[PDB]
DNA sequence: ATAATGACGCT
DNA sequence: AGCGTCA
């Protein structure tokens, strides 16, 4: 009478090095490369926020200095974040997450989940191609990039090697009827994300990754397994081995503060050793919502819908002003709010050409020097109007009574962070 | 002095 | 509404 949570099949598609593959595409030399993206130059070559393959080789990461990552890789080639009014402009990449959700559009409902992912819901489209398939077995030629976790077992030495093997341990016992129904949705499932990713690859030029599972978490779980340009099966029955030495802060949602306290709570390391609390313990720990959702999670069991959802809910663009850089008079707090309020102008209104939508509210946020928090502050008010210097008026207006300042220029506290949100969007 | 963002829960 | 979490 267990519901095994075993009724969908999911995936998630997320892009290999994103920013990395839209840069090497437009520019043919940065191809096959140890190469990465960054953003600013000024300072220490300016700070990566996308590494290729081959630069990680080198152990080149995210958030690293470029002239230190240079230091690490001699070879590395850069490419950078196009900048415009002052700030760093991320549109490239944006239309290029356009064409990669577009293509998966065509093959069911997917949820935007990233700028370079959405999860998909592939149930319904499984079945017809159940039905379509009249009875004959899944070829592993339907399959040349998944990978099956947890196999080969039992009775090759290279990684290709191993890939088939346990693949066609797999099959082999999917067609001797050995394994279940949910097992034949998954491969099923897979097949046809192997048709999506070819399909994404074709007509983008973009390699990416995917997982296929019975939930949103394993699924995400499952696309990191094997990075770069391959997808991975999660079954349900791979759970218990599977989690039996996973660390609890690689399951989504478990990375920051309630991981951690899980793991301090309880007492424990990895993700199967959850399974020793009854829901009543885990709920009394970590609250009602989180203790249901650990004691099903353990179990690879998840009910997250996959959300009918291609667009992203809010539109919004910051820049940080760190150390020394605070800004500190009035002008210069108006200055950049209109650079922020031009931006977000042009991406309303390209945004309302696009999608038959507009913003309603516009959220402003700002941090103040010496604040930990992401905001120090979040004031709203009406977005009636696409305008950059309504918009930058009235953002300047809900905040302007947070300068201390006696003296009429001067800001105080300076202004470590300028924020500005569209929100709230009804059909037009 | 990672930066720029986006989704969402809580009260 | 305004703040806190997680990525
Ligand atoms: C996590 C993260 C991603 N990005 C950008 C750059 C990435 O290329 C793009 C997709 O994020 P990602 O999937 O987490 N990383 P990746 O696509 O570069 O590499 P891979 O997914 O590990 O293959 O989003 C940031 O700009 N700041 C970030 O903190
Ligand atoms: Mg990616
Ligand atoms: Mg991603």
């Amino acid at each position: 009478h267990m519901a095994t949570g075993q009724d969908r099949v999911v995936a998630l598609v997320d892009m290999d090095c994103f920013f990395v593959q839209v840069e090497q595409r437009q520019n043919p030399h940065l191809r096959n490369k140890p190469c990465a993206v960054v953003q600013y130059k000024s300072w220490k070559g300016g700070g990566i926020i996308a590494v290729s393959y081959e630069a990680r080789a080198f152990g080149v990461t995210r958030s690293m200095w470029a002239d230190d990552a240079k230091k690490l890789c001699p070879d590395l080639l850069l490419a950078q974040v196009r900048e415009s009014r002052g700030k760093a402009n991320l549109t490239k990449y944006r239309e290029a997450s356009v064409e990669v959700m577009e293509i998966m559009s065509r093959f069911a409902v997917i949820e935007r989940a990233s700028i370079d992912e959405a999860y998909v819901d592939l149930t319904s489209a499984v079945q017809e191609r159940l039905q379509k398939l009249q009875g004959q077995p899944i070829s592993a030629d339907l399959l040349p990039s998944t990978y099956i976790e947890g196999l080969p077992q039992g009775p090759t030495v290279q990684k290709e090697g191993m890939r088939k093997q346990g693949l066609f341990q797999w099959l082999d016992s999917l067609q001797i009827d050995n394994l279940t129904s949910p097992d034949l949705q998954l491969t099923v499932g897979a097949v046809i994300v192997e048709e999506m990713r070819a399909a994404i690859e074709r007509e983008t030029g973009f390699q990416c990754s995917a997982g296929i599972s019975h939930n949103k978490v394993l699924a995400k779980l499952a696309c990191g397994l094997n990075k770069p340009n391959r997808q991975t099966l999660v079954s349900h029955g791979s759970v218990p081995q599977l989690f039996s030495q996973m660390p609890i802060r690689k399951i989504r949602s478990l990375g920051g503060k309630l991981g951690a306290s899980v793991i301090e709570i309880l007492g424990i390391e990895y993700m199967g050793e959850l399974t020793q609390f009854t829901e009543s313990q885990l709920q009394s720990h970590f609250g009602e919502k989180n203790g249901s959702w650990l004691y099903a999670m353990c179990r690879g069991i998840e009910h997250d819908p996959v959300k009918p959802r291609q667009l992203p809910k809010t539109i919004g663009c910051s820049k940080n002003f760190p150390g020394k850089t605070a800004l500190a008079t009035r002008e210069q707090v108006q200055w950049w709010l209109l650079q922020l309020a031009q931006e977000l102008e042009e991406r309303l209104t390209k945004d309302r050409n696009d999608n038959d939508r507009v913003a309603t509210q516009l959220v402003v946020s700002i941090r103040v020097q010496g604040d930990k928090r992401l905001s120090s502050l979040r004031r709203c008010c009406a977005l009636t109007r696409y305008d950059a210097h309504k918009m930058s008026h009235d953002a300047f207006t809900v905040i302007k009574n947070c300068n201390t300042s006696g003296i009429q220029t001067e800001w105080s506290p300076p202004l470590t962070m300028l924020f500005l949100c569209a929100t709230k969007f009804s059909a037009s």
